[PDB]
């Protein structure tokens, strides 16, 4: 399994429903977690996977045995609040890389579940914060893209050293330079 970085653009790829509601999507649902208990991150998103697939899962307390191991799957976001609030972000897709986004409080979402029920949670705090982040990636949408013209001033040469490393191993240009 590996987790795909920035430029990659398996990380901008439109990604799909899912409707088969399987035994294998149990088993995709055992490796992100997995894989996120062994990176040590909160939560995972399935394209960064290398899967186009609206699935996202995550756990706030991040370590295993505490906190609570959620799967949203085809979520939306029904309402954002008013509220706005800043926190360093870290993706995993950006190795080592963490800056401070702004976003929402909470948000209420509708979202299918592991087994197919919909359901409508609202959420705050941590969990809230992750829900977007991981909400993103499933749209197109990265964590350098809601940063503050300043902010962002201050990775630029990170991320570019990442485009450096694509071009390295693929031979391909980057798709998408951050300077753009
Ligand atoms: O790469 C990831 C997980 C992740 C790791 N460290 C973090 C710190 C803040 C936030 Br919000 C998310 C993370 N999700 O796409
Ligand atoms: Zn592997
Ligand atoms: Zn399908
Ligand atoms: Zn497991
Ligand atoms: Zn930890
Ligand atoms: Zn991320």
């Amino acid at each position: 399994m590996e987790i795909v970085e920035y430029p990659d653009p398996i990380l901008r790829a439109k990604n799909k429903r899912i409707d088969i509601f399987d035994e294998n999507l149990k088993n995709l649902v055992d490796a992100m977690f997995d894989v996120m208990y062994k990176t040590d991150g909160i939560g995972l998103s399935a394209p960064q996977v290398g899967l186009n697939v609206q699935l996202m899962v995550f756990n706030p307390a991040g370590e295993p045995g505490e906190g609570k191991e959620i799967v949203l799957v085809n979520p939306k976001i029904k309402k954002y609040s008013d509220k706005l609030v800043p926190f360093d972000e870290g993706c995993l897709s950006f190795p080592g890389i963490y800056a401070e986004v702004v976003r929402p409080q909470s948000v209420k979402i509708d979202a299918r579940d592991i087994t197919g029920e919909r359901f409508s949670i609202s959420l705050s705090r941590l969990p809230a914060r992750i829900f977007q982040h991981e909400y993103d990636h499933l749209e197109g949408v990265l964590f350098f893209d809601r940063m503050t013209d300043q902010v962002l001033d201050s990775i630029r040469e990170e991320l570019e050293a990442l485009e450096k490393k694509y071009e390295e191993k693929t031979g391909l240009p980057s798709p998408e330079r951050v300077e753009a």
